């Protein structure tokens, strides 16, 4: 069990105005920590964040928060469900800004809401140095869907955060699960309208505008004014950063297939093309990024799932992977960190969750 602390400096904020916060469990023998970040979709104007705030409220305020909560998959710390990291200290940051962790924007009288997912992220490295993490060695930032996007957002940030401070002997380091979106065409599509119809890329635009959107800086001078969106895809701002980042993503991500207007519910010769060309381009996007995990499965999410250990790829698991990457920081003879799928349809990898 992780315990909840919310902020004290309470003018960073959930959607609501209500605290931001974090769950924490120490491990006093470690001078590794975990900060791992929420998923969670987003909203994108007053309409659909208010339809949010009715029925997906805990994604939008603390005020609803238990006191404690269960650490799972790489946030366990039983060696039995957890063979990479089990000794760290712990962190889990609920997602409550909306935003995919890119906001600095405070609710005001002119701001219904408050999105401000990239200084939730700042205040609760700067309020844990109190707390042993500036002891530490190696501060891994990751996180799963919307979670994974705010790895790439924000890494490059907790980094230069902490050279500022004064502590240039942590090593940060990124962890991006299921964060990695392509801005393909649609298998079927709209235009953008409404919630339903809005493409990823126009509404990924309007929200920036939303939020008052904040982009890693190499990536922004490249695309410049206007054009932020573009930093929200994997394969565009990973070449811009600098710390090293792990990058684990399904070939057939349920909610890639989601905003393409996919549903596998006796697939015709044009679906079949496409569900294949998406394996493929994915493939290609990840062909020089040297420290990947990308299955050939139909899922979504799964670095704090309990069975994570269960998937593997030519013959290695997720957690092993991750620890081949940790003594490739200090290639390795049978412990590799570069694992992509061949096979070009949806769990022809049979460690595929059932
Ligand atoms: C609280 O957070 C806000 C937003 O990041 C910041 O402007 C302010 O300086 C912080 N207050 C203190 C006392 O650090
Ligand atoms: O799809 S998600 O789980 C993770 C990514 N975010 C924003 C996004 C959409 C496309 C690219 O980046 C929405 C929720």
């Amino acid at each position: 069990d992780l315990r909840l602390h919310l902020l004290l400096n309470t003018s960073v904020t959930c959607n609501d105005g209500s605290p931001a916060g974090y769950y924490l469990k120490e491990s006093r023998g470690s001078r590794r920590w975990l900060l791992f970040l929420e998923g969670g979709w987003y909203c994108f104007n007053r309409e659909n964040c208010d339809s949010r705030y009715d029925t997906m409220r805990r994604l939008m305020s603390s005020r609803d928060w238990p006191r404690t909560r269960t650490g799972t998959g790489i946030l366990s710390s039983q060696p039995e469900e957890n063979p990479y990291w089990w000794n760290a200290n712990m962190v889990f940051i609920p997602y409550c800004s909306s935003d995919v962790w890119s906001g600095a924007s405070s609710k005001s009288e002119k701001n219904e809401y408050a999105f401000m997912g990239a200084l939730i992220i700042q205040e609760v490295v700067r309020e844990l140095l109190g707390r042993g993490l500036s002891g530490a060695k190696v501060l891994l930032l990751a996180g799963s869907s919307a979670g994974g996007t705010g790895v790439l957002l924000n890494v490059d940030r907790v980094a230069e955060q902490l050279e500022k401070l004064g502590y240039p002997a942590i090593q940060v380091r990124g962890l991006a699960d299921s964060g990695w979106f392509l801005d393909n065409k649609q298998y079927r599509h709209t235009d953008c309208v409404d919630t339903i119809t809005c493409a990823p890329t126009e509404a990924i635009r309007r929200g920036i505008r939303y939020w008052n959107g904040v982009v890693p800086e190499r990536c922004r001078r490249q695309f410049q004014e206007g054009e932020e969106w573009n930093c929200f895809f994997g394969y565009k701002v990973y070449p811009t950063l600098r710390s090293p980042v792990f990058v684990v993503q399904w070939l057939f991500d349920e909610a890639q297939l989601t905003v393409d207007n996919v549903h596998l519910t006796p697939v015709q010769e044009g679906l079949r093309l496409y569900i294949q060309n998406l394996g493929r381009e994915l493939r290609h996007t990840l062909k020089d990024v040297p420290a990947s995990f990308a299955p050939a499965c139909l899922s979504h999410e799964i670095i704090i799932r309990s069975h994570w250990t269960d998937v593997q790829v030519k013959g290695t698991s997720l957690p092993r992977a991750l620890h081949c990457w940790d003594r490739s920081l200090h290639p390795l003879k049978g412990c590799p960190v570069h694992l992509v799928d061949s096979c070009p349809w949806p769990h022809c990898n049979p460690s595929c969750p059932t």
